[PDB]
């Protein structure tokens, strides 16, 4: 078949929602497991599957047998595999603060460690650009605030730690870096003092980001990352809005449901909201202490005909939304594509073949089968490559 309806895996990670995939899309969950991520892709730990005679096969294996035809020549020669993983993320609790090192440092790091597996910081030599697209209202942290915004926010907690007073005396990148590292390094009486000053300020300071710190504290009451919302932008994405997660930039997913597209990597440097050991020097060497103003956080999409593209400054993946109507629209690309029904209902057509996708269902389109025609109602999301 030209168009392959996908059988996708659900990761039942303990932080997942017991209800989100079921309320949104009707996915069955009779035993009320946590359903943390719905995977659409070719990840070796749990590849999506396709149906051929009626047998299913791994999308990863099917791609391995026919790379050029499935991926297109450009992706096949550049990546040698499907270069992205596409997920529905439904976090019932707030998740960890993370940083992804850039390509060059990821390669330096991976080969620094390879001499000594797999506590290693670099699981591979790849960067991990990501884009998050809100399906429900989505609370996140992303990137450093403007310095004068941090100054504002730290006044009420100046007493918490001498690193805060040091930053406020001279609020620059160097002292922000020292602060970030000193916060995450706090121990014993020092951390306890700091958290008790923060606790108190939560009683006297109303609104954001204090509210977000209260929300985090439910799940991470003894964590030095409780200070992070004072340093990092707290953003509430409305459904339909998106943000790109740059290298060397701390971020966290705190509440709600999103689509996420990522490059293939597992280099995650944790930066708080975790019980795991944090290598602070490595972390700091891979963080860009440069403010990102609020106005610059969301990705500005561009609408052309029925297509809303989200420009991504990397080659690893591209992402677009397609409005559906009665009249067919042609969806084409030089690469493999995964098409996901966000809402409404999509009828995909390739020559004689027709494939219906309801909300939350997806299809794989191999490079050789582009373009396909889409009609119906609502919207389809596409992950593809523009190379
Ligand atoms: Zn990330």
């Amino acid at each position: 078949a030209s168009m392959q309806k996908l059988i996708n895996s659900v990761q039942n990670y303990a932080w997942g929602s017991k209800t989100a995939l079921t309320e949104l899309y009707g996915i069955a969950n009779p035993q009320q497991q946590p359903m943390a991520e719905l995977w659409m892709g070719a990840h070796p730990k749990s590849s999506s599957r396709i149906t051929t005679n009626g047998e299913t096969v791994s999308l990863r294996d099917a791609i391995e047998k026919n790379k050029t035809a499935m991926l297109g020549e450009a992706v096949a020669n550049r990546f040698g595999e499907l270069p992205f993983l596409f997920k529905v993320l439904c976090a019932a609790q707030p998740l960890s603060i993370q940083v992804h090192p850039n390509k060059r440092n990821s390669e330096i790091g991976f080969a620094k460690e390879n001499a000594a597996p797999m506590e290693r910081n670099y699981k591979d030599p790849n960067h991990k650009p990501e884009l998050v697209f809100a399906l429900t209202p989505f609370l996140a942290m992303n990137a450093f605030r403007e310095f004068s915004d941090i100054v504002s926010l730290l006044q009420p907690v100046a007493g918490a730690h001498s690193a805060i007073a040091h930053f406020l005396q001279v609020p620059n990148a160097e002292r922000l870096s020292q602060l970030f590292a000193s916060l995450l390094n706090m121990q014993g009486e020092e951390k306890s003092r700091a958290l008790a000053v923060l606790k108190a300020a939560l009683n006297s300071q109303q609104g954001e980001p204090w509210q977000t710190i209260r929300v985090i504290s439910e799940y991470y009451p003894d964590d030095s990352g409780l200070f992070s919302p004072l340093l990092l932008n707290v953003v509430k994405l409305n459904p339909g809005e998106a943000m790109f997660l740059f290298a060397e930039t701390p971020h966290a997913y705190l509440q709600g449901v999103a689509l996420e597209v990522m490059a293939n990597s597992d280099n995650v440097l944790a930066a708080g909201l975790t019980p795991k050991y944090i290598d602070i020097p490595e972390l700091v060497a891979n963080v860009k202490f440069e403010p990102k103003p609020a106005g610059e956080l969301l990705t500005a999409p561009v609408k052309s005909g029925a297509e809303l593209d989200f420009p991504i400054p990397v080659d690893d993946f591209a992402f677009s939304l397609h409005d559906l109507a009665l009249q067919e629209t042609s969806i084409g690309q030089h690469s493999a594509a995964i098409l996901f029904c966000v809402e409404g209902e999509a009828v995909l057509r390739k020559d004689e073949q027709r494939l219906v996708l309801k909300p939350g269902e997806s299809a794989f389109i191999g490079a050789d089968e582009s373009p396909v025609n889409a009609s119906g109602t609502g919207r389809l999301a596409r992950v593809y490559n523009k190379l």
